[PDB]
RNA sequence: CCUUCGAAGAGUCGCUAAGUGGGUGGUCCAUCUAAAGCUAAUAGUCGAUCCUAAGAGAUGGGGAAGCUCCGUUUCAAAGGCCUGAUUUUAUGCAGGCC
């Protein structure tokens, strides 16, 4: 199960090579070579196993089989549940076609739409999209050529029908091409509804791959970074993983905290796959530290022993959430203790903690133990120019993914103080930032 | 190449507007972007000269596309003269008459 064994074009191989990867994991060494061949894969394996390269390698070499131009259109469809999760696709894939010739592109909700649509205009051969806008480019735009479809990929179809994109994916699937197709399914579990869709999108017949309480502290929206960077300065000693929303915000928290003499690693997927794997090889035996990741980004990988797991912002999937508290703990054998930050407004995901069963306990912070840096911190945006767009970027992160989490009975943006919330980002009158409130 | 953004001519279009607007065509579609602009291929002494007469006619103002016309003191800032120890926070004109 190596990458030298199959027959792949010199790019490819030279792009593995540079991100480092030589042995290939079982998912991604009995589905690969299926694909090659052109046949439909319907498989299981879960999130962060492998998949990713997977259902990308014989997408680019389809790509380059045929020899795409800009002119052609698309060729390739990937379709995600999650606005981050393609963000992290995106940037596995920008790593794939560094010396092919093909076109890469993102659709996601929450982006820019001229900037999007002009994007398709100039022709894109690769497109990685979630599911809502995904049908705006296809019945809005003129000019987005996508009768040249070669392949369709699905991501986590179950979260995809969970979310509650059925009715999109069925009209998607009404309106892309059909014959000259070669789709492909991947879904953790399977209900009824997954292979509703299964059938509508592939090809009859297709081969089938099979593979200790929480704690929580009640914090305001203007003080939530503040309260964690004291809680870190204070517990520079110990291990901790904290959990971000977004890679933009991963990486302006990372800068910050290194800029305030505070040194943390830092794990986002606009980053260099070996970079994110010496990153993370390093933090497992230095046995003091703290790492700041994204939820999506530390979901395949295996968490080592760590003395505090924070989770600063909302989580991508509670479900997976609510019993990785459980699972983390049947894996790890070390007291790794959970900590779950909750503005008051989002005070209501309690509720799926108790009705879920789970033991939950409270943390208490005292109001005039905090940092007290902030008049230093927003000094430090108004004069550094790089600080200050690396701190807006998190902050439209932030709100981006605030804004189109699943669970809008709970996370809903319009009940989000977006003053008090560019105030822990060191602004005090919040910057401009497009969403749809 | 990547990323974050991304205005658009009103008494005008048609009494009096609009912004995924608007203009013009085609048996829903096609095509442009007005209300802004540039761009080659014998006398001091006798008369006049001075004065005003009926009237004509500038200025102020108004009309008319204009050559020009009306109106003659009119809702014009329409000009002369005089006085003074040199003018009281220190030598930058004050007052009066018609």
């Amino acid at each position: 199960e190596k990458f030298e064994e199959l027959k792949l074009s010199q790019p490819t191989l030279k792009a593995i090579e540079k991100m480092g990867f030589t042995t290939m994991t079982s998912v991604q060494a009995r589905t690969i070579p299926p694909l090659l061949a052109g046949r439909d894969v319907l498989g299981a394996a879960k999130t962060g196993s492998g998949k990713t390269l997977a259902f990308l390698i014989p997408a680019i070499e389809l790509l380059h089989s045929l020899k795409f131009k800009p002119r052609n259109g698309t060729g390739i469809i990937v379709i995600t549940p999650t606005r981050e999760l393609a963000l992290q696709i995106f940037g596995v894939a920008r790593e794939l076609m560094e010396f092919h010739s093909q076109t890469f592109g993102i659709v996601i909700g929450g982006a820019n739409r001229r900037q999007e649509a002009e994007k398709l205009m100039k022709g894109v051969n690769m497109l990685i999209a979630t599911p809502g806008r995904l049908l705006d480019h296809l019945q809005n735009t003129k000019g987005f050529v996508f009768k040249n479809l070669k392949a369709l990929i699905i991501d986590e179809a179950d979260r995809i029908l969970e979310i509650g994109f059925e009715d999109e994916m069925r009209q998607i699937i009404k309106i892309l091409p059909n014959e000259d197709r070669q789709s492909m399914l991947f879904s953790a579990t399977q209900t009824t509804k997954v292979e509703d869709l299964a059938r509508i999108s592939l090809r009859p017949g297709p081969l089938f791959i099979n593979v200790l309480e929480q704690g929580y502290v009640v914090c305001d929206s203007d003080k939530r970074f503040l309260l964690l960077f004291s809680f870190l300065k204070r517990n520079q000693k110990k291990k901790i993983i904290v959990f971000l929303s977004s890679c933009n915000s991963v990486k302006y928290y990372a800068e910050l905290l290194n800029y305030i003499d505070l040194p943390v690693l830092e794990l986002h997927g606009k980053q260099k796959q070996q970079k994110r794997t010496n990153t993370f090889f390093e933090f497992c035996n230095a046995e003091r530290g703290i790492l700041i990741c994204t939820d999506v980004a530390a979901r395949g990988l295996d968490i080592p022993a760590v003395d505090w797991i924070i989770q600063f912002d909302p989580p991508d999937d509670p479900r997976d959430y609510i019993h990785r508290v459980g699972r983390t703990a049947r894996g790890t054998k070390g007291k790794g203790k959970s900590l779950m930050f909750l503005t008051p407004n989002e005070l209501g995901f309690l509720r799926y903690l108790k009705a879920s069963k789970v033991p939950l306990n409270e943390y208490e912070f005292p109001e005039n133990k905090i940092a007290n840096v902030q008049s230093q911190l927003e000094k430090l945006i108004k004069s550094n120019y790089y600080l200050h767009q690396t701190a807006k970027d998190g902050y439209r992160s932030y709100l981006q993914a605030y804004a189109s989490h699943s669970l809008k009975t709970v996370y809903q943006i319009d009940k989000l103080d977006l003053a008090k919330v560019a105030k822990s980002y060191g602004f005090p009158v919040p910057p401009k930032v497009n969403i749809t409130i």
